[PDB]
């Protein structure tokens, strides 16, 4: 049988299902390590225990508990985000589609979702990999993984908490594909790794963390890198979020025993429920419960282990959005709404770059609003929500990883870098927040090859542009084909910096994405605010 | 006689000078002082004693001892503001150019030179008076002041240097001006003080300093203010160069008496010779002795007079030209030449912003730096040179005059502010220098009118319209004639902050003159340098 799988753990029952009027075979929901509960929870992940019998992957699986945006009910641009399925802490599924007939070793894809750290699932529409398995002929996985507290409370010193297990549940996922995606007809010496958002920051951590590197070939982050500010925290601030956790919900406090134990003793949405006033500052894009920078995980700081080269060196893809900051700003900045242009005031400017910058001190305030208004115009309200959206995507999503692009190139194997600049004409938030933190995605997993999802044809076209760049990369390395007519996306050097734009229009390539503010950012205000 | 004027010094006599085939009178050398020899160097001006007999003014008097420039021996651009008479301290005299026949009372201009208070002569080529006097009706003076060491060597606490002394100079002219104008056909109640460079700020130190005021009635300030930092200096700065300049001439420096009883034995060469051995910084666009904030002709410090609205309200009219720095770059910042087109590397970048900015930390540095720097290029030695040029142009002219401008405006009752961006095409310095500080003053004097002097026609009629706003505006505080098809020069206000660009072009009208610059040197950096 076809559906039927053999692996380490076990025999596997998929599901025949439908893909633009062919089929392919759908594993869906697979276990790869024991339910994280009661006695587990916040503990590392443990490998799944063999079964006997056959275990039915005919449905997708629960999702990890987690926050749910109910800012706007029923609108399908916030709710294409929220868990799809059951919330569980019983969650460590993965999700695997595979072509029709089955290959004997085809390129294999791990998809790692974004959310934050605080939310996400494997299981969302705009995930479902059926679209690029069948179009490029891969091997398409996606995992899941513990966030929020359950996934990142990290209580350093401690085994019972010690920290970044949600990025332990990755490994794992990616322990078992290494081992079992063979019986799948994949190839395990050539699996790439890619992920969004802080799935883009955990696939650079898989790059940078020597456990996890000896696992995949090759990598892709979209809008996301492991050195952004969010990402992730020291072991003290973990701990002092950790204890301010327990302070909210009338822990004890005495010892790490005592308080992990209470926390344990918990519902999850009792800890959900409060997650947010652990933040130690009034700030936007920020996280409660984030990596650490722990000695196990990474053996230094992420600074040191990219100047010294201490990291997978091999080939990485990746990229950003025009408009990485809208998100954060229409949900956590004054000002901003869905249903307006969202001008704003001299105010609600100053208020934002606050937010954005947290730790800075007035002058570094001043330093950002100097580098970001326009002194001729001033008062415009468009021009200070244009600026303010250009501040929280430089600062967190396009500097930071334009630093590690730079900083891997040095001792990779091969960069390719995009600017991806489509504003999709079916989207459903408003013109202010352009191309949107998350909307790349729907053109990765072929959504524009769906007749009934309303995409333009020059849609479809670019999507498959992308299917193709992104799965020829896992194959090979290099996102271009051998022959081909069309335009070469060239390699990006530390001499030329050359990137291309992700567009509908012909291949434009440009150099040195963002270096004005990316100065600023990266050497300037960090400089500016250490000698202050 | 008309060329015969009995004044309340004594009897004059001037010569009839031809100008544009034409006639005017000319009174040239008239003294209005004591000389300020032996005894008297460094010392306040004493009143010219009244003489019997007839004052011989029909030759020019001696320039003030000074620096004279050899960088460029017989090059016209640079000889053409070094000292054209004997060079003696016996230099405090005045010229006056009279209209024919002579007027009742009408406009009187006083021109104040420049030369960075170590230089400067009222009987250079370039400020001849007669064509102005001739061409708008006016009766033209130029006075002269002590330069350098003579004039603003300052160890407060003494009478025998207090400083400031070249300043009350000035004002010594202005009251013989005052009282003595009337029997020329001047009035009296209508004098308007102009300068450039350092006599753009020494008129507007005579607008702060309340025992000047009285003495005029408008001003026109050109590429200097008072608050320029190259203006002046605090009386601890000035004592200290005091000390180091006797220090140089191995002087004893016990106390005060035996320090300027010493300096007063020197000839006079002998204190120039040392006269740049005293700053206490590698710099450009510094000069060692200037005047000093000492508490007796400036009641308290330049910008709590500003915000306080401590000075003459009356009308201003003042501007700048294109491309200040560029003098001061050629003569002391390595890259420059003027025989070159001066490609600048990106050492010689990073050397000219110390050079430009002295006492700036190293985040000083940085801070402008980032600002002055296209990142898209970053090694362009074009637009490093032109970055740079902006820097010393910026910082040391456009962006004081701006802060002036725009806290004058608020108590004063009439702003001009023009933008000067006419390169002369009988230019002799190179194309790189652009639009050189010091070039509009041709212009204002009418030497575009002598057919000699290889003009063009177009650049006959903007010196024409510039000598007709400038003199309309020391006749009535407009620049604009009542009719007129020709466009108004609007008045700079607060809110609108309009400003003209003087050129041969039609005339347009713009809106704050290089306010994304001048929010970097007037608010950022001083609060990033204090903040250090
Ligand atoms: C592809 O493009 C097409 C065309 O642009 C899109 O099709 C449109 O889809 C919307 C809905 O998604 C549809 O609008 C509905 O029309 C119905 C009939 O006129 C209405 O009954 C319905 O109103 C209800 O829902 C609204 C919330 O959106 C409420 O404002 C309203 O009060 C109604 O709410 C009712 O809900 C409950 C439960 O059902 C009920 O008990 C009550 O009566 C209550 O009142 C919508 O307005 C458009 O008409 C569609 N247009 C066309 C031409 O087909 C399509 O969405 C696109 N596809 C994708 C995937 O994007
Ligand atoms: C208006 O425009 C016109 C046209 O552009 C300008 O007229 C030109 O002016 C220059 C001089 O200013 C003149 O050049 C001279 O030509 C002479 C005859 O050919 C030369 O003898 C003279 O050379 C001497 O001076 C040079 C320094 O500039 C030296 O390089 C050279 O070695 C010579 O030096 C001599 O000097 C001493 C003392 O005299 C002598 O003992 C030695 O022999 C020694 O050798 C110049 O090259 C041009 O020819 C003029 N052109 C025309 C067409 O007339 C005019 O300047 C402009 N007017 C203004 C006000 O700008
Ligand atoms: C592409 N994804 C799925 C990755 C991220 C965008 C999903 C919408 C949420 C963005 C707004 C931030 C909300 C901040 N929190 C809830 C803390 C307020
Ligand atoms: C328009 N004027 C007459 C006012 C000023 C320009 C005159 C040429 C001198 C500029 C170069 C500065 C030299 C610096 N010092 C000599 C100190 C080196
Ligand atoms: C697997 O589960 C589905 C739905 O829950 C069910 O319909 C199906 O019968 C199951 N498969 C097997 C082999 O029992
Ligand atoms: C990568 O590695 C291969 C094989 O080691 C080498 O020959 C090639 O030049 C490298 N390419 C880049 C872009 O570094
Ligand atoms: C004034 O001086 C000039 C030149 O020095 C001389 O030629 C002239 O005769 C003098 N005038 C009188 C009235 O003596
Ligand atoms: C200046 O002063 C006059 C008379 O006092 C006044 O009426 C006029 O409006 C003022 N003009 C400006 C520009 O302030």
């Amino acid at each position: 049988s076809e559906l039927l799988v053999n692996t380490k753990s076990g025999k596997v029952m998929g599901t025949r299902v439908p893909v633009l009027s062919s089929h392919i075979s759908a594993f869906l929901g697979i276990p790869f390590a024991e339910p994280p509960v009661g006695n587990m929870r916040f503990r590392r992940p443990e490998p799944k225990k063999p079964w006997s019998g056959v275990w039915n992957a005919s449905t997708y699986p629960n999702n990890c508990q987690q926050y749910v945006d109910e800012q706007f009910p029923g609108f399908s641009g916030s709710e294409m985000w929220n868990p799809n399925r059951e919330m569980s802490e019983d969650c460590l599924y993965l999700n695997i589609w595979v072509p029709s007939p089955r290959p004997k070793s085809t390129t294999v894809m791990v998809w790692i979702y974004g959310g934050g750290f605080y939310s996400g699932s494997s299981t969302l529409d705009v995930y479902n990999g059926k679209y690029l398995a069948y179009t490029e002929e891969v091997v398409l996985v996606s995992l899941s993984y513990r966030v929020g507290a359950f996934g990142f409370l990290a209580l350093h010193g401690s085994q019972e908490a010690p920290g970044n297990v949600g990025l332990l549940d990755q490994r794992m996922a990616l322990q078992w594909v290494h081992d079992n995606i063979q019986f799948f007809g994949g190839d395990p010496k050539t699996v790439t790794i890619f992920g969004e958002s802080a799935g883009g920051a955990s696939v650079g951590m898989h790059i940078l963390s020597p456990g996890s590197r000896d696992l995949f070939r090759r990598a892709i982050l979209q809008s996301g890198s492991p050195n952004c500010p969010w990402a992730s925290v020291s072991v003290a601030e973990g701990r002092r979020r950790a204890v301010e956790l327990g302070r909210n919900l009338n822990c004890n406090l005495n010892s790490d025993e005592e308080l992990i134990h209470c926390l344990r003793e918990k519902k999850p949405q009792e800890l959900i429920d409060v997650e947010w006033n652990v933040l130690p500052f009034d700030s936007i894009f920020r996280f409660s419960f984030v990596p650490v920078i722990d000695g196990e995980f990474f053996p230094t700081s992420l600074e040191s282990m990219l100047n010294s080269g201490n990291f997978k060196k091999t080939q990485i893809l990746l990229g950003v959005n025009k408009d990485e900051g809208s998100f954060f700003l229409l949900y956590g900045a004054p000002g901003f709404s869905k249903d307006s242009e969202s001008k704003i005031s001299r105010e609600d400017f100053m208020s934002g770059v606050k937010l954005s910058v947290p730790h800075a001190n007035d002058l570094g305030l001043d330093a950002v609003t100097l580098q970001y208004t326009d002194w001729m115009d001033d008062n415009n309200g468009i021009k200070n929500r244009d600026g303010l959206d250009d501040i929280v995507g430089d600062h967190n999503v396009i500097c930071p990883l334009m630093h590690f692009v730079n900083k891997y190139t040095k001792f990779g194997n091969g960069t390719y870098l995009y600017f991806f600049n489509h504003r999709a004409s079916n989207l459903v938030w408003p013109e202010w927040m352009g191309v949107i933190h998350g909307y790349e995605i729907e053109f990765v997993f072929g959504l524009p090859l769906v007749k009934e999802l309303n995409y333009t044809a020059e849609e479809e076209a670019l999507s498959r542009r992308i299917m193709h760049y992104w799965a020829t990369f896992a194959k090979t390395g290099n996102p271009n084909e051998p022959h081909s007519q069309e335009s070469k996306w060239p390699l990006f050097t530390t001499k030329e910096q050359k990137f291309i734009d992700l567009n509908t229009e012909p291949m434009k390539v440009h150099q040195r994405l963002r270096v004005q503010m990316c100065v600023f950012w990266n050497q300037f205000l960090p400089k500016l605010l250490n000698a202050t």
